[PDB]
């Protein structure tokens, strides 16, 4: 399908390159040149009319790193907002606009931890599970008991509405992942540590093979976007998976705003609940 919506940078609402737009660049000499050099000649070559059969339309700026747009993904954006001459309204995007966005740096242990430990100090510089603060994830959703659409606190998969008490499964609408925590996770119960067959020494791939959590695999990783962050999983203690985000963004406050379709001015109301 033709991804219509970009940013400046000609990068998708996901935050990765465009298959046409790479193809595009790799007929003619640039697959290799850096981000500057190809939008200078995409701009040459009519900007968002450069693939002829379809029209692009950018809806958003963004802050990129200057690697070669084949190379680009959401972990190199740096900022994001409303393109200035965009006057529609903004889609969904990986990451709330007006916001600067964080990158875990990998970690290297100087001694490997086994277990846990290990895989969680390859995150953050953590000396026990404790030291992880869970994140608070809400949804702007639909209750099917109650009907009100209201902000329900959530994880991946479940959802409860504060009217009445009633769980739901989670569903497509504005999502937050709320103030990011120093050493911050995400912990849900894991299937696969519960079941006695599959247990608490399972595999990575154990883990998605019995989560239900649905991920998206790109070039050997596998991650979740959710309310404004891009997750992926760590590992499990005490039977419940931890999942950080990988990249977060920072409305104001250290809050991660809300993403979804039309939230433009849901994230801007947002903002002026976090001072006084
Ligand atoms: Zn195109
Ligand atoms: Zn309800
Ligand atoms: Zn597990």
């Amino acid at each position: 399908a033709v991804t219509r919506y970009v940013d400046n940078n000609f990068c998708g609402p996901d935050g990765y390159p465009l298959d046409c737009i790479k193809d595009f660049l790799a007929r003619a000499g640039k697959s290799m040149c850096t981000l500057s050099e190809q939008l200078d000649y995409i701009e040459s070559k009519r900007g968002v009319y450069c693939c002829r059969d379809h029209d692009h339309e950018i809806a958003w700026f963004t802050e990129r790193s200057d690697k070669s747009y084949e190379h680009q993904t959401p972990f190199e954006i740096k900022s994001a907002k409303k393109f200035d001459t965009f006057k529609g309204e903004c889609p969904k995007f990986v990451f709330p606009l007006n916001s600067k966005v964080k990158v875990i740096q990998p970690r290297v242990e100087k001694k490997k931890t086994e277990g846990f430990m290990g895989r969680i100090r390859s995150v953050y510089p953590v000396a026990s599970p404790q030291e992880c603060n869970n994140m608070h994830l809400s949804t702007l959703m639909k209750c099917n008991h109650c009907d009100e659409v209201s902000w329900q606190t959530c994880d991946f998969l479940k959802a409860t509405c504060e009217h009445c008490g009633t769980e739901n499964l989670v569903i497509e609408g504005p999502t937050t992942c709320g103030y990011l925590p120093t050493n911050a996770v995400v912990k849900m119960p894991c299937p696969a540590c519960q079941d006695p067959e599959i247990g608490p020494e399972h595999s990575v791939a154990d883990y998605h093979n019995h989560s239900n959590i649905e991920t998206r695999l790109r070039k050997g990783g596998r991650t979740r976007c959710f309310g404004g962050c891009v997750f992926a999983y760590v590992g499990c203690y005490n039977k419940r998976a931890y999942w950080v985000p990988r990249a977060s963004a920072d409305i104001g406050s250290g809050h991660t705003g809300i993403t979804g379709d039309n939230v433009e001015t849901l994230n801007e109301d947002l903002l002026e609940i976090l001072s006084r």
